[PDB]
């Protein structure tokens, strides 16, 4: 009893390290990788720049403003 019906041990088998390394490579470089980059940077990005309005503009001005700036070029002298 060795080979016939038997085998017994991993024998090392390529195919077998090859599926394990791709796999994890894959598992974990897209899920971990994909999935948080790519998830987290559009889920947090795209609301936090809709909802923020982060590009330009935001809410107000630092600008004393006072009352605006220029409705259409006025002089008070």
């Amino acid at each position: 009893a060795d080979k016939t019906i038997f085998n017994d041990h991993l024998n090392t088998n390529p195919k077998t390290n090859l599926r394990l390394w791709v796999a994890f490579q894959m598992m974990k470089g897209a899920g971990w990788a994909g999935g948080v980059f790519f998830g987290t940077l559009l889920l947090i990005g795209f609301f936090r720049v809709v909802g923020r309005m982060l590009p330009i503009q935001e809410n107000q001005a630092p600008a004393p403003n006072i009352t605006g700036a220029l409705e259409h070029h006025h002089h008070h002298h």
